[PDB]
């Protein structure tokens, strides 16, 4: 199918969100930027997604639905959910754009997350289905992961949801590589999980193996543990996930071997953009996507910040040494905040 833009597609009805791309990488991403909205999209699409719960639907029932745009139609019942917190400026912020182009709620949550992938260099090639039809129900609460829930509370959560392992609950985690924290730190926002929260990178899962120096912003607070890096924050899950004896060595596993990193994401990701969904009724518009960038420099994909090196590491990977990699030059800094969106 040949778009009325002469770009081609399988599906001609997949035409429509050229116009969708084209609106929210000028109006939401401020020209296609793997910032703080790109960022706030990547997380929507795993607090729409895992909220369904086939466990819960054989007791209690409804579970919830998955990937069924719930927590936009019902934002204001899924948004108060407290690990749901910050969601409803999320949701308020994409909105308009569901509202006006007639899309349904789950499939721009879908498109929107894909799109803030590809802008960040390193991302793999993102893929995109349509025909996630609107939730009529909210997802009840106590279906998405806290930060202070325990390593077997996540790991059965994510079982429940998808029938997902251990294995891919750290590949999943790899979206941690581009974000930042906004309210686990009553006094600063926008505390980055690494150094390079523009970059899909695996300097998540370099940093989190460093031993816990330091608090970034105030100390106390539910959910946060040292890093070792100033400006970054830590959260107990991803502190414990990398030193647990069942996610410690796939952990490691990512540090200097970006192909996995890539291949493992592709995958998972579009796996959560499925939950509650049958992929044989849905269309790829993959597309529409754009191409993903390179990681533009000329250097190590893994390597040591200034001023930390392999003593840092506290090995839990009992099975493989943490790799030699090398130390940045310089002192060691402190890593900026990427200040929140607007409204
Ligand atoms: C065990 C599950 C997980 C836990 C406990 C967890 C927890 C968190 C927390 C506490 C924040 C900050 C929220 C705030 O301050 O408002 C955060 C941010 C984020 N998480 Fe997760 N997360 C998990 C899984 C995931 C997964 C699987 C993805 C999606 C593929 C994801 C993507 C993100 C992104 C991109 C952000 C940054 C949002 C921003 O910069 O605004 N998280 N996560
Ligand atoms: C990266 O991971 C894959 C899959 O486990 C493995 O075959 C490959 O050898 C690893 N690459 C490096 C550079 O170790
Ligand atoms: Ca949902
Ligand atoms: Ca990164």
């Amino acid at each position: 199918a040949t778009c009325a833009n002469g770009k081609t597609v399988g599906d001609a009805s997949c035409c429509a969100w050229f116009d969708v791309l084209d609106d929210i990488q000028a109006n939401m991403f401020h020209g296609g930027q793997c910032g703080a909205e790109a960022h706030e999209s990547i997380r929507l699409v795993f607090h729409d997604s895992i909220a369904i719960s086939p466990a819960m639907e054989a007791k209690g029932k409804f579970g919830g639905g998955g990937a069924d745009g719930s927590i936009m139609i019902f934002d204001t019942i899924e948004t108060a959910f407290h690990p749901n917190i910050g969601l409803d400026e999320v949701v308020a912020m994409q909105k308009p754009f569901v509202q006006k182009h007639g899309v349904t709620p789950g499939d721009f949550i879908a498109f929107a997350g894909a799109v803030a992938l590809s802008n960040c260099p390193g991302a793999p090639q993102m893929n995109f289905f349509t025909g996630r039809k609107p939730a009529t129900q909210p997802a009840p609460d106590g279906l998405v992961p806290e930060p202070f829930h325990t390593v077997d509370q996540i790991i059965a959560r994510v079982n429940d949801a998808g029938e997902f392992d251990e294995l891919e609950l750290v590949w999943m985690l790899s979206a941690h590589s581009v974000a930042a924290v906004n309210d686990v730190d009553p006094t600063v926002q926008g505390l980055p999980f690494d150094s390079t929260p523009g970059i899909f990178d695996s300097q998540f899962f370099v940093e989190t193996q460093f031993r816990g120096t330091l608090f970034p912003g105030s100390g106390g607070n539910q959910g946060e543990v040292e890093s070792g890096m100033a400006g970054e924050i830590r959260i107990q899950t991803d502190h414990t996930l990398a030193r647990d004896s069942r996610t410690a060595c796939e952990w490691q596993s990512f540090v200097g071997n970006q192909s996995k990193l890539v291949d493992d994401f592709q995958f998972i990701f579009l796996a959560l953009t499925q939950l509650g969904q049958d992929p044989n009724a849905m269309t790829d518009c993959s597309d529409v996507i754009p191409l993903s960038k390179p990681i533009p420099g000329n250097g190590p994909f893994s390597f040591f910040p200034p001023g930390k090196s392999h003593s840092d590491i506290e090995q839990a990977c009992a099975e493989t040494p943490f790799p030699s990699l090398v130390t940045l030059p310089g002192p060691a800094t402190s890593v900026a905040r990427i200040p929140p969106h607007k409204a």
